[PDB]
């Protein structure tokens, strides 16, 4: 598989089209995961499974402009299981990220980066073995 965590190059950032698969595993008693997909160091979108919070399951969404974190976008809608394979999709549409696991609509969430070709890394972290990381134009 791949190391955790990896970075995936995305050459010319995003555009609409742009369809980004994640597949790997979730480890048993995971905490976290988490996407970065990076404008220089910048987080244009930020997409946080977190296991645990108050013993709540919940996915955080973000972008940080400048070291600074904007305002959470939070989904209850959890598809992730400890020690499940997942597929993640993330489809870059016109003014949004669409999200969906194991072929499941999940979320949304609307461009606030707006330079989308200078999206140019993805960084895949936390508690999953990570089998593969790839895009493909649709
Ligand atoms: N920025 C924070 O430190 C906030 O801390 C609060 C209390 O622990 C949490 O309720 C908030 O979710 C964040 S934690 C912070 O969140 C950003 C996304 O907004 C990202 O997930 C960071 O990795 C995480 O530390
Ligand atoms: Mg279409
Ligand atoms: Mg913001
Ligand atoms: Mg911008």
């Amino acid at each position: 598989p791949l190391i955790v965590p990896y970075n995936l190059p995305l050459p010319g950032g995003v555009v609409p089209r742009m369809l980004i698969t994640i597949l790997g595993t979730v480890k048993p008693n995971a905490n976290r995961i988490a996407l970065d997909f990076q404008r220089g160091n910048d987080v244009a979108f930020h997409f946080n499974p977190r296991f645990n919070e108050n013993n709540r399951r919940v996915i955080v969404c973000n972008t940080k402009l400048d070291n600074n974190w904007g305002r959470e976008e939070r989904q209850s809608v959890f598809p992730f299981e400890s020690g499940k394979p997942f597929k993640i999709q993330v489809l870059v549409e016109p003014d949004h990220f669409k999200v969906a696991v194991n072929d499941a609509h999940l979320l949304q969430y609307n461009h606030r980066v707006k330079k989308l070709n200078e999206i140019s890394k993805l960084g895949i972290s936390g508690d999953i073995d990570l089998t593969s990381a790839s895009y493909t134009m649709i």
